[PDB]
């Protein structure tokens, strides 16, 4: 099965699911950077103008609905969010299979106002479940559907007009139409994260950065590549760039002429150009641009460690492997 996903200005990636019975229908991320499964509750209060903003569940107009109440917060590192689990029929892209999920009642202004989805839906491990929640992709699987114990995804570059599609997973395997020359494919540190090796980085001509080694999440529901503080700081300054409040900006004049940026995994450079890292809206001197690699220092066990989100999958096509606990990059097409 195949979900057809919308690209909302480069930096959120949502698809559509369908919730209880009738279907209630909600606009969500898949998520491979957490494991629960969650959308607004109708019980949110409406003080949290975020829940104003979006599609609400009602259990009560579900038939198929079953309750439980347990309480989860469930932590993402720029937000949080707080409710009960719930138990109904989730529909995606086809399948349809009976789902335990996070019925949100506390959804703070910052950021979920600046949220076009409503939801998530994580695709990372039960090892990561908060609640020990069953995730919904264990669930798809022991149905014995699915030709492949994997889901592959693809982010489209942003487009101007609507004639194209944002982007695309399968479940089930890849999209050949999507990606060309073969995979590549580098074994995850641990199962139970979708985090792998990585042998280095390099800005230009000289390997600066992560020598000796370092980790990497490949997380789709993360808007951009980041690292850890001291490791940005030092990528940042070699590309000439100023830390602002919450990202790095460049004279839009000097966009095209920074150098590329790669990344050593598995035994394969995953260059990106500068077109490829920085918001270029402008060639302006007199204007600021941004660029889509953050510094954000993500806490024990899972870090510290590097992430690879829609900034690096827009390039390369990902399957995530299951069954061979692996990641698979290729060109996206
Ligand atoms: C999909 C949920 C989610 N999962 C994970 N693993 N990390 C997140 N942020 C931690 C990583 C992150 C760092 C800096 C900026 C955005 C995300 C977020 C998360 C939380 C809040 C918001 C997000 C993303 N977005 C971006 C959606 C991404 O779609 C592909 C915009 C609205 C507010
Ligand atoms: C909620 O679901 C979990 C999962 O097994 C279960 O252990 C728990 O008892 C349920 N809570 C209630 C009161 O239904």
């Amino acid at each position: 099965s195949s979900v057809i996903l919308t690209n909302y200005m480069d930096t959120q990636y949502y698809g559509e699911i369908g919730i209880g019975t009738p279907p209630q229908t909600f606009k969500v991320v898949f998520d491979t950077g957490s494991s629960n499964v969650w959308v607004p509750s109708s019980k949110c209060s409406r003080l949290y103008t975020a829940c104003v903003y979006h599609k609400l569940f009602d259990a009560s107009d579900s038939s198929s609905y079953k309750h439980n109440g347990t309480e989860l917060t469930l932590r993402y590192s720029t937000g949080t969010v707080s409710g009960f689990l719930s138990q109904d029929i989730i529909t995606v892209g086809g399948i349809t299979v009976t789902q335990m999920f996070g019925e949100v009642t506390e959804m703070p202004a910052l950021p979920f106002m600046l949220a076009e989805f409503d939801g998530v839906v994580g695709m990372g491990f039960i090892e990561q479940a908060i609640g020990r929640v069953t995730p919904i992709f264990d669930n798809i699987i022991s149905q014995g559907v699915l030709k492949e114990d994997v889901f592959s995804f693809y982010y489209n570059r942003d487009s101007e007009n609507s004639q194209s599609l944002g982007g695309q997973i399968v479940l089930g395997g890849s999209d050949p139409q999507h990606y060309e020359g073969n995979f590549h494919y580098i074994n995850l540190i641990k199962t139970g994260v979708w985090q792998i090796q990585m042998k280095g980085v390099s800005v230009g001509s000289s390997t600066l950065l992560c020598e000796d080694g370092c980790l990497a999440l490949v997380d789709t529901g993360a808007s951009y590549i980041s690292g850890s503080t001291s490791s940005i700081e030092k990528l940042m300054e070699a590309l000439g760039a100023k830390k602002r409040l919450f990202d790095y900006v460049v004279k839009c004049n000097e966009g095209p002429t920074l150098p590329d940026i790669s990344f050593h995994l598995g035994g394969k450079e995953y260059t990106l150009t500068s077109a490829d890292y920085v918001f270029q809206e402008s060639y302006s001197s007199k204007k600021l641009c941004t660029l889509a690699i953050h510094a954000m220092d993500i806490p024990p066990p899972t870090g510290p460690t590097w992430a690879l989100g829609a900034t690096f999958i827009r390039k390369f096509y990902t399957e995530f492997d299951r069954r061979n606990n692996r990641i698979g990059f290729a060109l996206a097409r």
